[PDB]
């Protein structure tokens, strides 16, 4: 038995987010196998259209169908075939369309075809992968360009206006802050279900009513807004879920990002209290339950971030139902002080290099030296906790001369700031 299944070559996924910033994309199609094939072996891939009904009703998603007409595979979709690595791909590009209609998340799933009979495939999830395709040429101010170091920004939204991510511009007007997590959103127990909801204070409950005009501004510039989850001194917690109560917590997550139009998810396993182990939606607090969760969540959203913050136990087991960490850890950002690192298939470009607490201080600068360093190491990005306008002052100055390095523009000083839950850009600093 020669096993195969089918991923993106230059990911190495299963489930392959794609951003166009231009008007093509290129990857490869990868078959691997488990054992080094013959000189006879053979596949072909082609779009499964069919296949999209199956994979929507799996994931209770509604991915519209891409414009088979904008996608091709070189050499007609033959596989070309490498024993030397027990695999066999073949180039794939996608093209940007005419009028399809945005801020909408489109799929290419992908299938092997007509391989000969010495592979098996196993079941219809190893017969595919799939492309989630969002056209993003025109969202582009947070765009620095392919291979640089990007920002992760979370605001404490009790008292910080996400507006004021546009504060933060190089010299040449990019975006710094390519993510950012409204900080937080609450997990606790909700007695009449009989099972942990999601549970808004006023704050964030105001922001994602007024999504429109206080967040939607972000995403039409580029940025990614995700809600952050935070536990919250009961019985229920992101690293305490039974795999049952993961699976419904999290279609209520991605039922958020559905309902509010947002990005993804920041999980901080922080400030929950003992579960009751009596209760089916809830087990043993450890790291295989937070991973649990975040394998649900990705299910639940596949074309959205699901981000962690590593401390408490959110984050360190590699592997849930046979299915590595890479396909459901986007992003992982470490404590104030220190590097993320990564887990199973990860890499560093999944890493945060540097967390700033921009509030209290800790946690070092974007300088220049801190920049080169982190390009050195291969981390994809750099963290910052809490800025607010009363201190941007200290906030820019962490910021002076890595952005020369990152971007080959420094971040600028900021003349915008915004107030709580206004949308009007103020001058700053005379209007504080
Ligand atoms: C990724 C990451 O960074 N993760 C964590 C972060 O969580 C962490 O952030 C800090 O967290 C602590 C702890 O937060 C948890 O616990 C809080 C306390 O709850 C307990 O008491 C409650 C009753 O008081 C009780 O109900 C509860 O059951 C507990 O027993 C919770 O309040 C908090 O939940 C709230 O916020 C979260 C989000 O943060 C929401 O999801 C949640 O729904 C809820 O709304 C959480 O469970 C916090 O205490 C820290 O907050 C301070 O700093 C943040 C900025 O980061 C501010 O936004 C806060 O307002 C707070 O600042 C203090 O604000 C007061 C009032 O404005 C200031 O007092 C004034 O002080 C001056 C002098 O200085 C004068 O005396 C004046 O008269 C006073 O009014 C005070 O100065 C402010 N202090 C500071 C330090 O600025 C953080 O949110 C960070 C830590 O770096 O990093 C990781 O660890």
């Amino acid at each position: 038995e020669n096993n195969a299944y089918l991923r993106d070559g230059k990911s190495n996924l299963v489930s392959k987010v794609v951003e166009l910033h231009g008007e093509t994309y290129a990857t490869t199609v990868k078959m691997g196998l488990s054992k080094t094939p013959n000189t006879a072996t053979s596949a072909k891939v082609k779009i499964d259209a069919a296949y999209l009904e199956t994979y929507n009703k799996a994931h209770n998603t509604d991915f519209a169908l891409y414009p088979q007409d904008l996608v091709t595979f070189a050499n007609e979709g033959i596989l070309t075939v490498n024993a030397n690595t027990k695999s066999a791909e073949v180039e794939m590009t996608i093209r940007a369309g005419e009028g399809l209609q945005e801020d909408k998340t489109y799929a290419i799933p992908v299938a092997i075809s007509d391989q000969s009979s010495d592979i098996t495939i196993k079941d219809e999830d190893a017969k595919h992968c799939i492309y989630l395709v969002k056209d993003m040429r025109n969202a582009g101010d947070a765009y620095k360009g392919e291979g640089v170091m990007q920002g992760y920004l979370f605001f404490e939204v009790n008292d910080v206006n996400p507006l004021n991510t546009l504060s933060f511009q190089l010299e040449n007007g990019k975006l710094l802050w390519d993510v950012v997590v409204l900080f937080a959103a609450n997990i606790n127990y909700d007695a009449e279900a009989g099972r942990p909801r999601v549970q808004c204070n006023p704050n964030v409950q105001y922001l994602l009513d007024n999504n429109e005009t206080l967040l939607q501004p972000l995403r039409r510039r580029g940025v990614k807004v995700l809600l952050g989850l935070l536990g919250n001194h009961d019985i229920t917690g992101l690293a305490q879920l039974s795999e049952q109560g993961a699976k419904d917590f999290a279609r209520e997550v991605a039922q958020y990002c559905k309902a509010y139009n947002l990005d993804g998810v920041n999980y901080d396993d922080e400030y929950s209290n003992s579960p009751d182990l009596s209760n089916p939606s809830l087990t043993n607090p450890s790291t295989a339950a937070a991973a649990r969760l975040c394998y649900e969540t990705k299910q639940a959203m596949p074309d959205k971030l699901v981000t962690v913050f590593d401390w408490g136990q959110m984050y360190g087991v590699a592997t849930v139902d046979g299915v590595d960490a890479k396909e459901w850890i986007d992003i992982v950002v470490a404590n104030y002080g220190s590097a993320a690192y990564p887990i199973g298939q990860m890499t560093k470009k999944q890493c945060s290099g540097i967390s700033m607490e921009f509030n209290l201080g800790g946690g070092g600068s974007l300088s220049a030296s801190k920049a080169q360093s982190m390009i050195d190491g291969g981390y994809g990005w750099f963290m910052g906790f809490a800025p607010s306008p009363a201190k941007y002052g200290s906030v820019f100055s962490r910021l002076q001369g890595g952005g020369e390095v990152l971007y080959g523009s420094n971040v600028a000083a900021p003349t915008i700031f915004y107030k709580k839950n206004d949308p009007t850009p103020y001058k700053y600093p005379d209007d504080l």
